């Protein structure tokens, strides 16, 4: 006692480590502060001898994280980060059009450097595309040397007499390959039958291929129940096969009717008969409630059923009676 003093357990400083660590020390004993790995201090390792007073000195040591080289700028991309100090991770991604050449993330090591090495963004690019069999291509600019860049496109057309299957355009994708490629096959259609009461035309040659046109027509009594022009489709048949159907003679001498939602005189509107499929609504009275309604009738291959309740006058035309 008096001379028999000791030093206490040393203070535990931020991110430090002390050796030898004991609960008390005789005077003359030595301790050694050192920053934890990943950290560093103004001056570094402090060393103290327990003095006779039993009081450890003042400790200048202040330990702070190492800082890895600045890494907040990724040419053509983006770095997510807190700080570039140990032991933080930082992650990377590229702007659109570019791919990441290197690791997606990196850690600041205790050694004070980035692991893995910081990546780089690079242009996504596709190689020259292959021409499918029986095709040419006539949309192709290589925008990157001989190679195409992301979202570039090429477009193929078949040969004459050949039918494409699949979209005609390919795009250079994110992964540096092109989108699904089309196929070009040869397609044949049979000869089209001439229709009863009409005619049909096509060019004078031994067999008929994809996108060949055939045009139809009817004799004066008749009209088509389909399109005037057809073509040879990809599946080896035609667009349609139209018939020549018979017109109807005006079913009555005089009457007002609805034709496509408008009142017309059937004698004026169909003076030269009704075409096949021409539909019309006739006016009939409801005898009981002294009002008027319509019922329909249609030309069907030279026949039109003038509805039962209609009556032809040389009281008034249901036309002129109020609606029900
Ligand atoms: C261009 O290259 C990419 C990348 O390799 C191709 O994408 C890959 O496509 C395959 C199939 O489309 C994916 O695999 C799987 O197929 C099975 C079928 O058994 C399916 O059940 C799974 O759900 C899955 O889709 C593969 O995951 C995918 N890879 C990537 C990274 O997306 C692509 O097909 C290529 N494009 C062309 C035109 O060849
Ligand atoms: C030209 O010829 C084709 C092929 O022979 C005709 O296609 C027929 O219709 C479809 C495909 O277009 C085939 O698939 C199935 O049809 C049913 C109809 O109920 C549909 O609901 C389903 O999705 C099913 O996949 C069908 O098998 C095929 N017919 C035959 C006999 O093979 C096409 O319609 C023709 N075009 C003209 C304008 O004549
Ligand atoms: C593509 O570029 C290479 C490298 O310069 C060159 O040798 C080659 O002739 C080019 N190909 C075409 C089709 O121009
Ligand atoms: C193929 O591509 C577009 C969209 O990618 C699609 O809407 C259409 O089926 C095709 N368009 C053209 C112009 O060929």
């Amino acid at each position: 006692d008096g001379k028999g003093r000791t030093c206490p357990k040393p203070d535990d400083l931020p991110f430090s480590t002390v050796v030898p660590l004991k609960t008390f020390y005789e005077p003359g004993e030595e301790i050694t502060y050192s920053c934890k790995p990943g950290y560093v201090s103004r001056g570094g390792m402090r060393k103290f001898i327990c003095p006779l007073t039993g009081l450890w000195p003042i400790n200048t040591l202040k330990c702070t994280p190492r800082v890895c080289p600045f890494a907040g700028i990724l040419e053509n991309g983006a770095v997510r980060y807190t700080t570039f100090e140990y032991p933080n991770t930082i992650s990377f991604s590229c702007n659109t059009g570019f791919y990441l050449n290197g690791a997606d993330s990196a850690k600041c090591t205790e050694e004070g450097k980035w692991s893995p090495e910081l990546p780089v963004c690079a242009p996504i690019i596709c190689p020259p595309p292959s021409i499918p069999t029986f095709a040419t291509l006539r949309v192709y600019k290589p925008s990157a040397g001989n190679n195409s860049l992301y979202r570039d496109t090429a477009v193929f057309e078949c040969l004459p007499q050949h039918a494409m299957f699949g979209n005609d355009t390919i795009t250079c994708t994110t992964h540096g390959n092109w989108t699904k490629l089309p196929e070009c096959r040869e397609v044949k259609c049979p000869f089209p039958s001439r229709p009863d009461n009409g005619f049909v035309n096509y060019p004078a040659k031994p067999t008929l291929y994809y996108k060949d046109k055939a045009t139809f027509g009817c004799h004066d009594g008749y009209s088509l129940d389909g399109p005037e022009e057809i073509e040879c489709t990809k599946l080896g048949n035609w667009s349609a096969m139209p018939s020549c159907k018979a017109s109807c003679k005006v079913p009555v001498k005089k009457a007002t009717v609805v034709y496509q939602g408008e009142r017309v005189k059937i004698q004026e509107k169909f003076k030269n008969g009704m075409l096949h499929g021409d539909k019309v609504s006739f006016f009939c009275k409801n005898k009981e409630k002294k009002c008027s309604y319509t019922e329909d009738a249609q030309c069907i291959d030279g026949t039109i059923e003038v509805p039962k309740c209609f009556k032809e006058h040389s009281k008034t035309d249901a036309s002129d009676v109020k609606p029900c």
